[PDB]
């Protein structure tokens, strides 16, 4: 067990191992930047706020720790350390998570981007997604502010979806990248919702403009259906709510637009890929593994260097436990953590 030291920074007590120095507040928890003297990296240290206050919060704390401990891929955020100052389960109350400190996100770039930049950035998102989806994990919240990018144009996916009603209302970027079947609760969704988000991000890199900046859910749906067309009978059969089906059928029918006349002057191979991502019926969207083999990425695709994940057991999600049982499971995962090389 390392030696810990305590200090108050901006109304909160931080008790951390000596290896972490020069803590500086930066921003579910509070975050400080710090220098990790054991590894030489600048890191983000997050102190979770009230991690075990309710059953829902205790289970969410466990879910986040299990997910971050599993993610080991060049294009996905990983866990550098996790610690508690508690010496026993009986006094266990606080959880601290340590990751690499991220500078710019895709917004702080979306600069002057060549087609070669768009190829490389979208390739890396799909490479990370192939890995995430191979573990039957759905990210659910892909958008430019959840993508870290450095000076060398290298990219990492972060901030997995572990959002409320008010957060999704009105003219808000939190909703502009969401697939329509989850925005309006049409059906049980699956990993294909993430590919819809990649399509929205790719279109924005190519044009410099948000693809579907709706002023509310309904305005956004109208923008979407004007581009991709209104649904046919095949998709309508898959929407569970009779009211939602009734609303769809109240709209005048529209054909799918010509994407070459929307994305004027774009690489024809980029146009072709966008048509395969932005498909209304989620069953028919291209998958991440299929998209990596698309000719738009010929310059970067290497099927021997696009790895999949170890199997991931999510059976805990259907388990009904008490607060102190979720807390003990979390404690076990903190003390069994093994750092990366
Ligand atoms: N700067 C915008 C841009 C760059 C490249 C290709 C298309 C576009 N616009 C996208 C929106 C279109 C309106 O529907 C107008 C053109
Ligand atoms: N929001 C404008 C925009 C920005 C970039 C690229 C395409 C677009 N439109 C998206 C909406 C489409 C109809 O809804 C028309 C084209
Ligand atoms: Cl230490
Ligand atoms: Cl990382
Ligand atoms: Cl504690
Ligand atoms: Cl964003
Ligand atoms: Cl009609
Ligand atoms: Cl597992
Ligand atoms: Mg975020």
């Amino acid at each position: 067990r390392p030696t810990f030291y305590r200090q108050e920074l901006n109304k909160t007590i931080w008790e951390v191992p000596e290896r972490y120095q020069n803590l500086s507040p930066v921003g579910y928890g509070s975050v400080c930047a710090a220098f990790d003297t054991k590894t030489g990296h600048r890191v983000a240290v997050k102190k979770l706020s009230r991690p075990f206050q309710s059953i829902i919060h205790a289970k969410r704390t466990y879910r986040e720790l299990r997910l971050l401990k599993h993610m080991k891929h060049e294009n996905v955020i990983g866990l550098l350390d996790v610690f508690t100052p508690a010496r026993s389960l009986e006094e266990f109350n606080d959880v601290y998570l340590v990751t690499h400190l991220m500078g710019a996100d895709l917004n702080n770039i979306v600069q002057k981007l060549t087609d070669d930049h768009v190829q490389f950035l979208i390739y890396q998102i799909l490479r990370g997604l192939k890995y995430i989806h191979s573990a039957d994990i759905i990210h659910r919240d892909l958008k430019p502010s959840n993508l870290a990018v450095n000076e060398d144009c290298e990219l990492k996916i972060l901030d997995f979806g572990l959002h409320t009603d008010d957060e999704m209302t009105g003219y808000v970027a939190t909703r502009w990248y969401r697939a329509p079947e989850i925005m309006l609760n049409w059906m049980h969704y699956n990993q294909t919702v993430d590919i819809w988000s990649v399509g929205c991000i790719m279109a924005e890199l190519l044009t410099g403009r948000t693809l579907f900046p709706g002023t509310d859910h309904i305005d956004q749906l109208k923008l979407i259906l004007r581009l991709v067309g209104t649904p046919g009978a095949e998709l309508l059969k898959k929407i569970s709510s009779e009211s939602a089906r009734n609303y769809i059928q109240s709209l005048a029918q529209m054909p799918k637009m010509n994407f070459a006349n929307v994305f004027i002057g774009a690489n024809p191979l980029a146009v072709d890929l966008l048509e395969k991502m932005l498909v209304l019926d989620s069953d028919k969207r291209i998958t991440a593994a299929q998209a990596l083999a698309h000719a738009y990425f010929a310059q970067y695709h290497d099927p021997d260097d696009e790895p999949v994940a170890d199997p991931y057991d999510q059976s805990f999600e259907s388990r009904d436990l008490l607060i102190d049982e979720w807390k003990s499971l979390t404690y076990d995962e903190v003390i069994s953590f093994v750092p990366p090389p």
